[PDB]
């Protein structure tokens, strides 16, 4: 766990976690700090829930596409690297591990698909995925299978989909689209329709996962499979002359494969941040740790110039960066997430006869522009009474009085505070409904800045018929005259301000959060003390009175002082049912 | 609430209210400020209960016995009347409405005691108690009673009980000594079985209360009666040609009433102070003001030496001043409630045979200088949220393991820390009580202080085998190095101090607290923060870690300031759960 002068490092079991873990042992022998390194089931889902409650690790090891959302909840801590360090990588990786325009993670390597065929059962691999069907044919003839990988995972299943114009999200004008997605493209649908015949023809089992597939290679029982370079120390220890070459191509196109840039992020809950880095800069990304890393179980494309110089010289390297040339890299943007377990579930679906090819491709497609969910964990780093630097939060439920129904979703921190983000969307989108006497209800954590509040109010006066109401957990810079200035303008001008309660919470958990189906209504019941602070300290914002309460802290949720002044202004005239409901103040000598 | 610009009192149904309301209307003609009086069932009793809330009257007219507890429970507001007024009255009754050299009520004037006869059926009045039984024989022949008087309230049977030596509390030069109680004594014994004699031969009914007596008096079904110059109205208006005497003596010795001093005090919350002083000062405490009372209902002798020095001239009056010489002032120490309530039950026991007298009076000693059901609005004054100083709760519970039994009780402060007052009582009747075995259980109010923690320790040192384990509300002058090592010294010294929280005060109203017959197990829910505060402070204190909050009051209980500094020492040593449960702080820094 998160110890004072101790390294906790979380890498995926597939990985070198042996060599990783001798480069800690070096670093433990040089620095007398000891490394441990796991490997935890499904750690990419693991790790926000423990990183949130803070016992989690110093340093997480994984793909770039899950740091964006990661560093969007305020799970990672920001990187120093100076330029001199910050040269000596290549500049694709560090554009790979920015989000709005900040490091968030060391770029460690570069992994893309491959196709490994063994040399013996088959001298000269196929070029094209229409010719796979009759190899297999004839190779079963003999007693073996060809072309076997792991379909339970859509990383495996994307090339294909990819293959004739599968778009994730398209990007352009230096943004990626939420709304437009390609999963349901045409050559998309073909591709997974080509594949769910492979499955139908008896050519593939739906049920092979990697394991599966990964054993029978590596005993000769299969001729070719996708993977990336972690599995090429395992074909190698098991004797089996293969070859790493080329995807072949789907109706004449290349197969194109999502580029994988396996990054390090610092937990930024971790107080051995300084210790992290030096690992990290000095002993792991240099020719002799990540020789130590590589050696145990291969990387691919490393990130260091100085390695990969003499590294690319490897065939199976120079076909893996092939690969990725041809492939696109994968976009580090948290709804990525999402992405995935659609598409996941999609494939999976069109494995089995549950749903066909263009069913679940249309899920998909309209699954994996999604923001009318959230989880639990970044639920409680958003709202919560209790402090947390990155706001990042809005949960905004929409009603029309003409159908009465409610339209809810969420927002988060993109570059900008979700206020104007929310207000784009609104201004953009000009089809809402019948468009005019609409009720909206923010759910935020932070009270609007004086930015946001000038911004809101023009969005206000700019649409009349908008019944807007704020409930608030935390408030942002309450000692701030344009802040305060900010919420009055906002409350005398028609938009009825309050802080989060209990109500709000749990009302909150049952119409946004994705809560388990046991759990249902068992909302974290949190303390009402600084609930019923700040709205104290809201009550005397609208009142135009001085602060009564400040705060000082230095870290994420460190609280370092808390002092409540409450002056004979505050007792003469803040109403008492506020200050009784505190419990800090006597109830019948607050009356008097 | 208490209202603004009116005079709200409140006065027994048994003197001249409307008297009293006739000089309210003239202070009203002349200031324009309605004064109405009321009669509530039991104010004795009332007065706190609304007072503790805050609401009730500006002046109550009450024996200064009372006053005593509502001065010290901070009900009573201290008057600041002249020189020049102040010597208009006698200086004993001063003295007597005088509480640790405060003056808290206005002297009105005095009551005792004296023995009503009907001249008519008795010429010449008894002049000693061993002949009432004849002389009721022979009235038996005719048809009447000899003596029939209110025996259901303990003022009434007390110049019996003190007639050969009965002392509610003992008499030394500005000390007065509340352990020392002379209920037990032998001649309150003789009296008190000489009533239960007359009671058990057929004398006296034991169900007689004032009501019957009076009317039966009125009506000549009776020769004599006990009562005070209130009822001389009543017997004027019933045609019975009276007397008013002085009472007859038991074993050759005087009778000893107690005299009540009526006396008007002023409520503490109540914001027309000064409406209430011109009111008692200018108008009722003068000739016309106390003529227009006691035309209503007799008030005895007043205390006003211009009114009286020509009202003594009434041989009634004459009569009931003679019964006060022969008597003793009425103390008004706090106790002086349970005190009543204990002879109150004495008495009746004894009346209805339930008990003996013996029994009575030995359990009447034993709780005449506590009381083992503590009123809720004096539950309410104490808690954590009211800072108050004074009030100290005191509530012991003690175990004698070779029973099993458990003794439960209070005490209050009495210008010494309740800890010095604990050990001197239980180092008087340590005889009396079992031999070895004994667990004492403390919930107390304050924390004890540097002093207390001294005497505490030796205490427990002088006596070997003593389990005790305190249980505070709250922490007195928690930033003191004689107080903070105290507590630790106690600590050390074998005895555990916790900070009181929902069990303890509901164990606390379950078992000490007069709980309500309609509203049963009905705690009263307090809220949490200073609990939870005053604990992380407790743990700060034991730890000996440096002060953590630090508290800054104006008034009784004006908050003005509340600060908490939690530096890095506290968040690396103080246990997490303790943080945790605070509500200020996130679980993220708790666990590290
Ligand atoms: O949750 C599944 C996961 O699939 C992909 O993860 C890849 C990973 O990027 C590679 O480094 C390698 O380890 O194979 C994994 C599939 O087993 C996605 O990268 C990821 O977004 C997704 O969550
Ligand atoms: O959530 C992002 C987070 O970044 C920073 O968090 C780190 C930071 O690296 C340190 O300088 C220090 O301030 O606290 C954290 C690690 O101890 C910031 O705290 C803040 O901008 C933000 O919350
Ligand atoms: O403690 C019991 C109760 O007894 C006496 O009360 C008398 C009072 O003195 C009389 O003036 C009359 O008006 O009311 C009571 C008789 O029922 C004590 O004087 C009183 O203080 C005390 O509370
Ligand atoms: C989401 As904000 C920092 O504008 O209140
Ligand atoms: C601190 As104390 C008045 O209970 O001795
Ligand atoms: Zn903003
Ligand atoms: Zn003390």
């Amino acid at each position: 766990k998160i110890e004072e002068g101790k390294l906790v490092i979380w890498i995926n079991g597939d990985k070198g976690y042996n060599g990783l873990a001798e480069v800690g042992k070096k670093f433990e022998k040089d620095t007398g700090i000891k490394v441990t390194v796991e490997h935890p089931d499904k750690l990419e889902e693991k790790f926000p829930q423990v990183a949130a409650t803070g016992d989690g690790p110093d340093i997480i090891f994984w793909a770039h596409d899950r740091f964006g959302g990661y560093a969007q909840s305020g799970l990672l801590a920001e990187i120093t690297p100076d330029k001199a360090f910050q040269d000596k990588l290549y500049p694709f990786t560090w554009d790979a591990v920015r989000y709005n325009g900040k490091l968030i993670a060391y770029p460690i390597a570069v992994e893309a698909l491959s196709l490994i065929y063994n040399k013996d059962l088959l001298p000269n691999p196929p070029k094209t995925w229409e010719e796979i069907p009759a190899l297999d044919k004839e190779l079963k003839a003999k007693g073996k299978s060809a072309l076997m990988f792991n379909l339970q995972e859509p990383y495996f299943t994307w090339p294909l989909i990819a293959a004739d114009g599968g778009y994730a999200f398209k990007y352009e004008n230096g943004k990626y689209d939420i709304k437009d997605v390609g999963v349901d493209n045409a050559g998309a649908k073909a591709g997974l329709t080509f594949l769910v015949d492979l499955i139908k023809n008896k050519h593939m089992n739906a049920d092979t996962d990697y394991s599966i597939a990964e054993a029978a290679f590596n005993k000769g029982e299969t001729a070719m499979t996708i993977n990336g370079p972690w599995a090429w120390s395992n074909i190698d220890t098991s004797k089996v002359n293969y070859g790493v070459t080329v995807l072949p191509t789907f109706k004449g196109q290349p197969s194109k494969p999502f580029v994988g840039v396996l990054s390090a992020g610092i937990n930024a809950a971790s107080p051995n941040k300084e210790l992290a880095k030096e690992f990290l800069e000095n002993y792991l990304l240099t020719d002799e740790g990540l020789e130590a890393v590589n050696k145990d179980k291969p990387l691919g494309a490393v990130a260091l110039k100085s390695y990969e110089e003499e590294l690319v010289k490897d065939p199976r390297i120079a076909a893996t960066m092939e690969n990725a040339q041809k492939g696109e890299i994968m976009p580090n943007i948290p709804q990525m997430s999402a992405f995935w377990y659609a598409v996941r579930t999609a494939v999976i679906n069109a494995a089995s006869g549950r749903q066909t090819v263009d069913e679940a491709l249309k899920d998909a497609q309209t699954n994996s522009s999604s923001r009318r969910r959230i989880e639990p964990w970044e639920f409680d780093v958003f709202y919560d009474p209790r402090e947390l630097r990155k706001e990042a939060c809005l949960l905004y439920e929409i009603k029309w009085g003409a159908s009465s129904k409610i339209w809810r979703s969420s927002g988060k921190n993109t570059t900008n505070h979700v206020a104007v983000n929310f207000i784009k969307k609104f201004t953009s989108e000009r089809d809402f409904h019948p468009s005019t006497s609409c009720s909206i209800t923010w759910f935020l954590s932070w009270s609007p800045c004086w930015e946001c509040s000038q911004a809101i109010r023009e969005f206000l006066s700019r649409h009349p018929g908008v019944t807007l109401v704020i409930y608030v957990a935390r408030l942002f810079a309450h000692m701030d005259q344009q802040n305060r200035q900010g919420l009055r303008d906002l409350v005398n001008s028609g938009v009825t301000i309050q802080i989060m309660r209990d109500s709000e919470y749990y009302h909150c958990w049952r119409n946004f959060v994705n809560y388990p189906p046991g759990d249902e209504a068992h909302w974290p019941q949190y303390p009402p003390a600084w609930m019923m602070l700040y709205a104290l300290e809201l009550h005397c914002i609208i009142l135009s009175l001085p602060p009564c309460l400040k705060i000082s802290r230095r870290a994420q949720n460190h609280l370092t002082a808390f002092r409540l002044h409450l002056q004979n202004c505050h007792y003469q005239t803040i109403p008492p049912h506020i200050l009784l409901a505190t419990g800090l103040i006597h109830p019948s000598v607050a009356w008097r």
